[PDB]
């Protein structure tokens, strides 16, 4: 018999703070018979976890596709990174029982044409499906694969991670001690310290507490900055380079519009003999995704690789996930939980 | 019998423009006899060239060796890049008639121990000595060495050069031309820009009539920017930038102290994947000086690459030449011919 399909719609535009029940409702005025929904040479998909990622710069967009990241429309459901399950397909591309990630839209279950904005995932480890919108999802992706093009370490160099305790700043810290390097790292809660200390940082501190130039001018000078901040921290660690440093730009903090923050002693990328290096992981994605995919897996199923998530359990409850992380109230990358997987 | 060894002397120390006569004086109360003094082992060294080249960042200083820049002494003589001759040697090292680059104390002779701080010069086009001070001195090298390290050209890219008619970036103008690039080129007078297009610029202006944005957004977007002022004309290049442009930086505008000007739109680093890479001609040299020293002579033998420079009469007037330096008045890269070789 026909089963509700709940969205999660856009229902309207924030000025501030998203407003759960304003900014998005929860909308079960459609139903599906799974059974004998009409396919027409697709598949059915039911979605397992979602991703709830912070938005700022751009406004409200869905993650960024072909470097576009998409307005919502009123009245239709947001969309996301996604897991989901095929249960029945007219296809040739997929098999039910097949997992797929990607681009979602927040509904229990959907007809798909094809694998666009697809791709089957190997689960080799039988890890939990959530991992797959993190550590090896988007949030790792953007860790390994500019690490592995721009870092060019050497043995005992000295690395500072701004954000270190988050789904990508964890990843840098642990990739680069296997590495073999000198991890600083800040971030601005006790919690998110102990976790940098536990993923192998030489240096945590919180930034709230700690005068960050103090510490970069003790434990430094800086043969790494990965940056996730931009601003005042960045300026913090053009002060503190080394010669010949490779400051690693992946993101910055911004308003809507503001774009960010001013650098006022670019110079030092002269007189330091700095290289730095913008990156968007969809472009540098093709060159490294085969080895993410067969390498990250392994690591997280022995352990080595370590990481956290904030699950929330169900579709109902995540435009109240969306406000928590626009707050930061989540403790870790923000999953929910839609489905169980049989 | 005894000549006179004039010497521009550091008098006293400005606190705005250098004053002829009393920041700088030119004395004559020293002697040598150029067939009898005493070399104990070293060798004589006539100066031929001097070059003025600018200072700002870091105030009065000899040009930079080591990384340091070092201060001038009260009551001995200025110093900077030149080239000799040498007139006898007990040196092993060097022979009369043997000409020399490197740092010279602004004075007609001098008496050196050794080959510190001087090399031996390969003129096999026999061509004007001052041009090892320019095209073919420290200004060339600084073109030609970041240019082949960090442009990574490809046919038909476009670059921006700021300050496109000096030493530095008429040489940048001319290497990517020869890459088949297309070239923008700005600078600050009719006699610049007419330059700029001798030199094969595809559009040269003149910043103070044209307004730079309007230029890089008609004529862009911008794959490599060579950057000699930071600041306003680097933000314009930012803006204008493609997707994976190279920003290369050299110099930058500042006072003595004051180190640059912001930059407030450095997120494009990100949004555009930007490599921004920051060098010191010294620290690269060694990767390039035998191919700099066999190539570039070539071709400026044959006319292919086009050189100014602004000649000076007379060891006498340094100090004024100081001075014009620094009020942008030369005309090009500044020398002053001290002596005539033979």
């Amino acid at each position: 018999a026909p089963v509700t399909n709940g969205r999660i719609i856009f229902n309207s535009i924030p000025t501030g703070f998203p407003v759960p029940g304003e900014t998005t409702i929860y909308d079960t005025t459609e139903t599906i018979d799974l059974d004998t929904a009409p396919l027409d040479g697709g598949f059915l998909l039911k979605t397992l976890e979602l991703s709830v990622d912070p938005y700022m710069r751009g406004g409200m967009r869905a993650p960024e596709k072909k470097s576009y990241s998409a307005p919502f429309t009123l009245g239709q459901p947001l969309r996301g990174y996604g897991v989901g399950v095929v249960l029945r397909s007219e296809n040739p591309q997929v098999k039910a029982g097949d997992h797929l990630y990607g681009f979602f839209e927040h509904t229990h279950y959907s007809i798909r044409k094809d694998l666009t904005g697809l791709q089957a995932i190997e689960n080799a480890y039988n890890l939990p499906w959530s991992v797959f919108i993190g550590v090896i999802g988007m949030p790792g992706k953007t860790a390994y694969m500019a690490w592995k093009e721009y870092a060019h370490p050497k043995q005992g160099e000295t690395v500072f991670v701004s954000t270190g305790a988050g789904p990508v700043g964890s990843f840098v810290i642990q990739l680069a001690k296997a590495d073999g390097l000198k991890v600083i790292a800040s971030a601005g809660s006790e919690e998110k310290v102990q976790f940098m200390k536990e993923v192998g940082a030489d240096v945590a501190f919180n930034y709230k507490t700690t005068n960050t130039a103090e510490v970069l001018e003790k434990e430094g000078p800086i043969d790494i900055y990965w940056d996730n901040v931009g601003g005042e921290t960045l300026e913090a660690a053009l002060n503190a380079a080394n010669v010949n440093a490779r400051f690693i730009e992946c993101g910055m903090i911004s308003g809507y519009n503001s774009g960010g923050a001013p650098v006022r002693n670019i110079f030092h990328v002269i007189g330091k003999s700095i290289t730095m290096t913008g990156f968007i992981v969809s472009r540098i994605e093709p060159k490294y995704s085969a080895e993410f995919y067969k390498e990250v897996p392994a690591k997280v199923a022995s352990g080595e690789l370590k990481y956290r998530e904030h699950v929330y359990n169900g579709l109902e409850k995540l435009g109240d996930v969306i406000l928590a992380v626009q707050k930061g109230e989540n403790k870790a990358k923000a999953v929910v939980h839609v489905a169980d997987d049989l």
